[PDB]
């Protein structure tokens, strides 16, 4: 279900979103509270943050966008062999933040629109099923973790 050909194709999409890795960050972050307002009930100091040119002046949101994104790049970058990145993630986000793989899937979302709407000349379908097979990967294996964990979320 991913080939080399398909792994080469996320990189070099990824590549992309590396010019720029705190706007491309911030976007992905804005479009998922617009998207699906109940996550920002799981940021204590996004949540009241009253409109996107306030959240776009975050730096504090400008930042977590680059955490995310360096964990995911890191990820994406092991083309599959990532359980030493993947599990402390996992145990994070299951044990301590409790965000249900549905809120990934919201992020997920948000990675391919943002992804798309930047480089649409570097994002067509082949490209997009490549990412959403990765980004399927990922969640698949943080939620066998989330299971080990007792977290059935
Ligand atoms: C691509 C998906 C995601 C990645 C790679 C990611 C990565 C990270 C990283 C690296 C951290 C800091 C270290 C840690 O606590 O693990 C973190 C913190 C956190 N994440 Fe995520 N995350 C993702 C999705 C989400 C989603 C969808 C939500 C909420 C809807 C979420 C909620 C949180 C919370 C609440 C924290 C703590 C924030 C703080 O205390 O500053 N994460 N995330």
């Amino acid at each position: 279900v991913l080939s080399e050909g398909e792994w080469q194709l996320v990189l070099h999409v990824w590549a992309k979103v590396e010019a720029d890795v705190a706007g491309h960050g911030q976007d992905i972050l804005i479009r998922l509270f617009k998207s699906h307002p109940e996550t920002l009930e799981k940021f204590d100091r996004f949540k009241h943050l009253k409109t996107e040119a306030e959240m776009k002046a975050s730096e504090d949101l400008k930042k977590h966008g680059v955490t995310v994104l360096t964990a995911l790049g890191a990820i994406l970058k092991k083309k599959g062999h990532h359980e030493a990145e993947l599990k402390p993630l996992a145990q994070s986000h299951a044990t301590k933040h409790k965000i249900p793989i549905k809120y990934l899937e919201f992020i997920s979302e948000a990675i391919i629109h943002v992804l798309h709407s930047r480089h649409p000349g570097d994002f067509g379908a082949d490209a997009q099923g490549a990412m959403n097979k990765a980004l399927e990967l990922f969640r698949k294996d943080i939620a066998a973790k989330y299971k080990e964990l007792g977290y059935q979320g």
